[PDB]
């Protein structure tokens, strides 16, 4: 692995995800100034939790579908076998659209970018997940204390997909042997950019799982 290569590897990434990140970022942070009204807020919470439920279940639908156009464009992950593609997606795909995330949040008022504006997490009274989505709001609040970047946000949901500790896989070291490049490109791409430091500001990542696999119950696919 040399290090033209290491480099032609942040390009590559880096331009999937603008290529797939479904909101422009100029858009999300132009808008922040669209907030919902008091009454606009109520008539999301008087909708049913099914309503809701919907909703949301159809907005991380379409996420995770940009989420892999992102995987089928990564180099390497293509050559992987089918089997650990499907692996590495059913496993990653949640926690890459949780980290995408951060990006609608913003941290000034504490809202989100949900169907046109931004509204608090009192948006989602109906689902009844209050701990639940207390906790998505401060994971994305985290994230954004670090002013992650465009590029930042791709190499690193690159490695939460590209996780060779994944149960199910069987071609591991083909999977290694990818991950290990995308950490390079990672540490790489952060000593040219002088950011270094949000390595160790970044959440473990037992974290992210934990709010999927702890905090999902999943009852719809
Ligand atoms: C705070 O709670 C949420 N906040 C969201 C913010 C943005 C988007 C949105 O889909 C989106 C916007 C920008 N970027 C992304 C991406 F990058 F992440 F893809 C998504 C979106 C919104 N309005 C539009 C027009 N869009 C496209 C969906 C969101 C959803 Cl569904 C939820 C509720 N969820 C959270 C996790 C779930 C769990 F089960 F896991 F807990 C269950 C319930």
């Amino acid at each position: 692995a040399s290090l033209t290569e290491i480099e032609h590897l942040v390009q590559s990434v880096c331009k999937s995800y603008r290529e797939t990140c479904q909101l422009r970022l100029e858009d999300l942070l132009r808008q922040r100034s669209n907030i919902f009204s008091r009454e606009e807020v109520t008539g999301y919470q008087r909708k049913s939790m099914w309503e809701m439920w919907e909703r949301c279940a159809h907005h991380l639908t379409e996420a995770i579908q940009y989420v892999v156009e992102f995987a089928k464009r990564l180099s390497g992950f293509m050559e992987l076998c089918q089997n650990d593609q499907i692996v590495l997606l059913k496993a990653g795909a949640m926690e890459v659209v949780l980290v995408r995330m951060c990006r609608a949040y913003n941290a000034d008022n504490r809202t989100v970018f949900f169907e046109g504006k931004y509204g608090g997490m009192e948006l989602f009274r109906a689902l009844g997940c209050s701990e639940l989505i207390s906790s998505i709001f401060d994971f994305s609040h985290s994230l954004s204390a670090l002013h992650f970047s465009e590029d930042e946000i791709a190499l690193y949901t690159a490695l939460v997909l590209i996780n060779a500790h994944r149960p199910g896989l069987q071609e591991k070291r083909k999977v290694e042997q990818l991950q290990y490049n995308l950490e390079l490109a990672f540490h790489h791409h952060l000593c040219k950019t002088h950011r270094q430091s949000i390595l160790a500001k970044l959440p473990p990542k037992g974290k992210l799982r934990s709010l999927c696999s702890q905090h999902v119950e999943r009852l719809q696919i």
